[PDB]
C-alpha cells in the first residue's frame, strides 16, 4: 500500500491530473512579467534636451522630425559617441530671433562645437509615444546609474528570496506557500502601479521579485509530485512550454499597450484572479504522508479516485510509508549536508546551475546587433524555445536523462567556441548558429530543473531546488563584471572561460546518477543508495 502503487491503481494521469495541470499552467504565466526583467518597463528611448524656443519655431516654417534633430541639436561624435547630443543643450535663444528656417543657428557662431553648452534643464523630450519608468522620473543622463541600481536590487531580491522562501515553503506545506506567495506578488504588483515616488517603486518591485520565484517553484514541485512516476516528463516539459507561451503573450500585450502603469496594472490582475481557483488543487499527498498526517492523505487520495471515477481501492485504510517512520520529519538546512551522497549531488547540481546561467548570459551578451523592433527581437528569442520542448519531449524516457543533458551542455559551449573561432562578420550563418546555442541552453535549463527536482528527498525537495537555483541568479549578477574585466586583459579571454566552463560542466554531469523510470525518493537514507 505505497503511495506510488495506489496512484497507479487510481490512474497515473487521469482527468484529475489534467485539471490540476491546467490550473498550475494558468499560474505558470504569472512568472513571465517578473522574470522578463526591466525590459518592457525600463526601455530607454531616444532623448534630447527640451528647449522652449524650439516650440515657437517648429510651426513657423515647414519641419520634419529628422530635420529638427540634425540642425537644432548639438552634433554627436564629439568627446564621446553621443554624449553631447543626448543631454547637452546649447541654450542659444531660439525665441524672438527670426533667423529664417534656412539659417536658424549657423550665422551666430560660424561653428558648432565652439558654441556655448548650457545645462539640460526643462526635463527632456522623448521619441516613443509611450511612457516608461525612465521617462517617468527622468532617469536619463545625470542619474543614468539608477537604472542599473534598480536591476541589481531586483536581482539581489531574487537571490535572497531563493534561499528564504524554501524553508517557509516545505515546513508549512506546499499549498500554504503557493497561496501566500502568489497573493503577496499580486498585491505588490497592483500596489506598484500607483507608486508616485522612486523609492516606493523599487521597494514594491523588490518584494515582488522576492516572492515570484518561490511561487513558481512551489507550483512546479506540486504537479511533479501529483503526477505518476512515468508521466513526469510530460508534466514538467509542458509546464515549461506554458511558461514560454506566457512569455510570448506578454510580448504581444506589451506591444498592445506601451504605457508602463497600465501595462503593469493589466498584466498583474490575472495573477490575482488565479487566486479564485485555489480550491481546485489540494495539498500534495506525499508531503502529507511524510508529515505523519495519514488521514488527510487518504482523504485526498480518495477524492482523486472519485473525480477520476475508476474505483477506490480498499487497501487505502493501511496507507503509510514503506517503513514505519519517526514521529517528526522536520525539514532543516542541517539535514541537507549530512549524507555524503546527497552532499555530492548538491555540489554537482549547484555547479550545473552556475555554469548554465553563466553560459546563457555569455551567449546573450555575445549576440549580434539588436534589431530595429525590440518587440520582434524578443518574440524571436522566445519562439526559438518551442522546438526545444518537442526535441526533449520525445527523447527523455527513450534514452534517459543524463546523456541528453550532458550532450546539450557540451554542444552549447562548442557553439560558443566555434562562434569565437570562425568568422563573426555579418553573415547568415552566425544568427542560426547562435539559435542552435540558444536551443542547447534552453534544453540544459529545463533538464537541470527536472533532474534536480527528482533527485532530492520529498520532504526537503523544494529547499534543494531553491538552494541550487540561487547560484543561477548569482552567476547572472556576476557575469557582466567578469566579462568586462577579462576583456581588458585579453580580447578573447572571456570566450576561453565560457568554453572551459561549458566543457567541464558537461564532463561533470556524467557522474550524476540516472533517474529514468525510478520512483522519486521519500527518505534521505533511501535517496543515499539511489545509485546502488
Ligand atoms: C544637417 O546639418 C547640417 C549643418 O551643418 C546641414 O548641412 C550643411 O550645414 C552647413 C552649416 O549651416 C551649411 O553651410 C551647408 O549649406 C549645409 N549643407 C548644404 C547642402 O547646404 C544639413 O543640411 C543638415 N541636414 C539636412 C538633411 O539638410
Amino acid at each position: 500500500p505505497t503511495v506510488d502503487d495506489v496512484l497507479e491503481q487510481v490512474g497515473e494521469f487521469g482527468w484529475f491530473q489534467k485539471q490540476a495541470f491546467l490550473t498550475l499552467c494558468l499560474l505558470s504565466a504569472a512568472f513571465a512579467p517578473i522574470y522578463v526583467g526591466i525590459v518592457f518597463l525600463g526601455f530607454t528611448p531616444d532623448h534630447r534636451c527640451r528647449s522652449p524656443g524650439v516650440a515657437e519655431l517648429s510651426q513657423r516654417c515647414g519641419w520634419s522630425l529628422a530635420e529638427e534633430l540634425n540642425y537644432t541639436v548639438p552634433g554627436l561624435g564629439a568627446a564621446g559617441e553621443a554624449f553631447p547630443r543626448q543631454c547637452r543643450r546649447y541654450e542659444v535663444d531660439w525665441n524672438q530671433s527670426a533667423l529664417s528656417c534656412v539659417d536658424p543657428l549657423a550665422s551666430l557662431a560660424a561653428n558648432r562645437s565652439h558654441l556655448p553648452l548650457g545645462p539640460c534643464q526643462h526635463g527632456w523630450v522623448y521619441d516613443t509615444p509611450g511612457s516608461s519608468i525612465v521617462t517617468e522620473f527622468n532617469l536619463v543622463c545625470a542619474d543614468s546609474w539608477k537604472v542599473d541600481l534598480f536591476q541589481s536590487c531586483v536581482n539581489v531580491g531574487f537571490f535572497l528570496g531563493s534561499l528564504g522562501v524554501g524553508y517557509i515553503a516545505d515546513r508549512f506545506g506546499r499549498k500554504l506557500c503557493l497561496l501566500a506567495t502568489t497573493l503577496i506578488s499580486a498585491v505588490s504588483g497592483v500596489l506598484m502601479a500607483v507608486a508616485p515616488d522612486y523609492t516606493s517603486m523599487l521597494l514594491f518591485r523588490l518584494l515582488q521579485g522576492l516572492v515570484s520565484k518561490g511561487s513558481w517553484m512551489s507550483g512546479y514541485t506540486l504537479i511533479t509530485e501529483f503526477v505518476g512516476s512515468g508521466y513526469r516528463r510530460t508534466v514538467a516539459i509542458l509546464y515549461q512550454m506554458a511558461f514560454t507561451v506566457g512569455l510570448v503573450l506578454l510580448s504581444g500585450v506589451a506591444y498592445a499597450i506601451p504605457h508602463w502603469r497600465w501595462l503593469q496594472l493589466a498584466v498583474s490582475l490575472p495573477t490575482f484572479l488565479f487566486l479564485l481557483y485555489y480550491w481546485c488543487v489540494p495539498e500534495s499527498p506525499r508531503w502529507l504522508l511524510s508529515q505523519k498526517r495519514n488521514t488527510q492523505a487518504i482523504k485526498i487520495m480518495d477524492h482523486i479516485a472519485q473525480k477520476n471515477g475508476k474505483l477506490p481501492p480498499a487497501d487505502l485504510k493501511m496507507l503509510s510509508l514503506k517503513e514505519d517512520s519517526t514521529e517528526k520529519l522536520s525539514p532543516s538546512f542541517a539535514d541537507l549536508f549530512r549524507t555524503p551522497q546527497l552532499r555530492k549531488h548538491t555540489f554537482i547540481l549547484m555547479y550545473l546551475w552556475f555554469t548554465s546561467s553563466v553560459l546563457y548570459q555569455g551567449l546573450i551578451m555575445h549576440m549580434g546587433a539588436t534589431g530595429g523592433n525590440l518587440y520582434l527581437d524578443f518574440f524571436y528569442s522566445a519562439l526559438v524555445e518551442f522546438p526545444a520542448a518537442f526535441i526533449i519531449l520525445v527523447t527523455i524516457d527513450r534514452v534517459g536523462r543524463i546523456y541528453p543533458l550532458a550532450v546539450s551542455n557540451l554542444v552549447a559551449g562548442a557553439a560558443c567556441l566555434i562562434m569565437i573561432f570562425i568568422s563573426q562578420d555579418l553573415h547568415w550563418l552566425n544568427i542560426t548558429v547562435a539559435c542552435v546555442g540558444r536551443m542547447g541552453i534552453t534544453i540544459v535549463f529545463q533538464m537541470v530543473c527536472l533532474v534536480n527536482a527528482e533527485l532530492y528527498p520529498t520532504f526537503i525537495r523544494n529547499l534543494g531546488v531553491m538552494v541550487c537555483s540561487s547560484l543561477c541568479d548569482l552567476g547572472g549578477i556576476i557575469t557582466p563584471f567578469l566579462v568586462f574585466r577579462l576583456m581588458e586583459v585579453w580580447q578573447g579571454l572571456p570566450l576561453i572561460l565560457f568554453t572551459v566552463v561549458g566543457l567541464v560542466a558537461g564532463g561533470m554531469t556524467l557522474l550524476l546518477p540516472e533517474t529514468k523510470g525510478v520512483a522519486l525518493p521519500e527518505t534521505i537514507e533511501d535517496a543515499e543508495n539511489l545509485g546502488r
